[PDB]
């Protein structure tokens, strides 16, 4: 297939990329490097992540190096949950665009639907372990995030883990000015969310699939949990094509449309990950790998469930 998909702004946005959550700041650094190196084009990253300075490092040395130019790179961040009150979202957008070193970014996403009262804490907790919420909602928030595009700091504006009720609602916005490019989402074999990503498509949203080898790393994880790496049935899949199960499970969502972005610190693994245009998924490897679906969902915090625009309640 074509390695790039068309956004609603008119830009192309390379498939695969690259991401950054759980890399430390001491190894991001050379594998963003790497993986310029081997060819990707495109990074997620956030300020939530605590990276980003050392990811910035990384593309500066390969912009001075002159191994890629600027126009070439597709950077993405995202609004953290402290920051949705609208005299917030800039600040917070400028202080990206200082630790990434860059001028613009070319998507920028709302990273989760709830907003959370501002200060130092990402998670700020009441006495019983609640977040405590603030009292902005997703439409002010987006029209913040409007400015932004206006203002030329960013190409692009997004969403991140919006159920289709919460999309609905942006798409409904009284004198909405851009429409999301994207939504990201958790998405592999065990969380296939067909309907999501239906509706989405149909509305011209591209989708990324994040966690897409179901995010071995969590720092969540406990011994029993499954593992999609481990699967013997993905497992034969692979051995059948010649590809490893990550190679399998990277191509999966690329066959559906969607934007995938796995995270790697290990060199060889950040090449093995890209060596995924090679080769095609039958059809029928396409549906057997849907009928694996389990509604097992990796990234939600029991702590947020309360808040009242948790997006998980909802079927889809
Ligand atoms: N918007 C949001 O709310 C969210 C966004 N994301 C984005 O999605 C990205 C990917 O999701 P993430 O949850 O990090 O996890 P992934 O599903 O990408 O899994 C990462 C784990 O897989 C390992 N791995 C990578 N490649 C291979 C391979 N070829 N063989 C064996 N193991 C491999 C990595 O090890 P190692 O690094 O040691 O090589 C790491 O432990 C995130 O980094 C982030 O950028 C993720 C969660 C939420
Ligand atoms: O958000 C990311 O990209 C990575 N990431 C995901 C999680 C799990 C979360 N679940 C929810 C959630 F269910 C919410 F409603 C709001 C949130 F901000 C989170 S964050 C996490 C926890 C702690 C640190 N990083 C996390």
């Amino acid at each position: 297939m074509a390695s790039r998909i068309l956004l609603n702004n008119g830009a192309k946005m390379p498939i695969l990329g690259l991401g950054t959550w759980k890399s430390p700041p001491g190894q991001v650094t050379e594998a963003v490097k790497v993986a310029i190196d081997v060819g990707y084009r495109h990074i997620d990253c956030a300020h939530v992540y605590q990276n980003e300075n050392e990811v910035g490092v990384a593309i500066q040395e390969k912009l001075r190096e002159q191994v890629v130019k600027r126009e070439e790179l597709f950077i993405v961040s995202k609004l953290w949950c402290t920051y949705h009150e609208k005299g917030l979202v800039k600040g917070a957008c400028q202080k990206t665009l200082s630790d990434l070193k860059l001028d613009y970014l070319d998507l920028y996403l709302i990273h989760w639907p709830t907003g959370f009262k501002p200060g130092k804490e990402f998670f700020p907790l009441d006495e019983s372990g609640n977040v405590v919420p603030s009292d902005t909602n997703i439409l002010d928030t987006w029209a913040a995030m409007e400015e932004l595009v206006d203002e030329g700091l960013v190409k692009a504006i997004g969403i991140s883990n919006f159920n289709h009720l919460q999309v609905e609602m942006i798409l409904n916005k009284p004198g909405l000015k851009y429409k999301p490019a994207v939504n990201q989402i958790e998405c592999h074999p065990y969380l296939t969310q067909e309907k999501l990503i239906q509706y989405c498509q149909s509305k011209g949203i591209v989708v990324t699939a994040y966690s897409p080898l179901g995010s071995p790393d969590r720092p969540w994880a406990k011994p029993e949990d499954p593992s999609l790496l481990e699967d013997p049935r993905i497992k034969a899949i692979a051995a059948k094509h010649n590809k490893t199960t990550a190679q399998v499970l990277i191509r999966f969502p690329m066959q559906r449309n969607l934007v995938v972005i796995p995270k790697s610190v290990t060199p060889e693994r950040i090449a093995e990950n890209f060596k995924v245009f090679d080769f095609e998924l039958s059809s029928q490897d396409m549906t057997t790998l849907l009928s694996y679906n389990r509604n097992w969902r990796v990234c939600a915090l029991l702590s947020c469930t309360s808040h009242k625009d948790y997006p998980f309640h909802e079927e889809f």
